[PDB]
């Protein structure tokens, strides 16, 4: 069995910036997620291998985890908050694509997301 490479954190050819929304996205919303207690599947790509999920690849066709965009946050791979925030929701939509309700992993997911938009309900306005 085989990982897919992961989505890319670097890409010279991107224009980029450092908005006020951005950092918040850094300092409020990937730290809040990241230090929960049910943040550890979501840390890194889903290593499907080690997992022994042969067919997770085959189903999730748009990977996205939180080392990714905690890397994409730090090395300022982003134009806009919204870029971000799709990353956020992709994440927790490939989760409730593969899995089943009830899960762990989903309630998982659930727990990260009510933060997450309570997080995002108070972005700043741009800036
Ligand atoms: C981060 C998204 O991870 C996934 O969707 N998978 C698919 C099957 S659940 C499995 C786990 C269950 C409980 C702890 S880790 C993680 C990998």
């Amino acid at each position: 069995s085989m990982n897919p490479p992961p989505p890319e954190t670097s890409n010279p050819n991107k224009p980029k910036r450092q908005t006020n929304q951005l950092q918040y996205l850094l300092r409020v919303v990937l730290k809040t997620l990241w230090k929960h207690q049910f943040a550890w599947p979501f840390q890194q790509p889903v290593d499907a291998v080690k997992l022994n999920l042969p067919d997770y690849y085959k189903i999730i066709k748009t990977p996205m985890d939180m080392g990714t965009i905690k890397k994409r946050l730090e090395n300022n791979y982003y134009w806009n908050a919204q870029e971000c925030i799709q990353d956020f929701n992709t994440m927790f939509t490939n989760c409730y694509i593969y899995n089943k309700p009830g899960d762990d992993i989903v309630l998982m997911a659930e727990a990260l997301e009510k933060l997450f938009l309570q997080k995002i309900n108070e972005l700043p306005t741009e800036e």
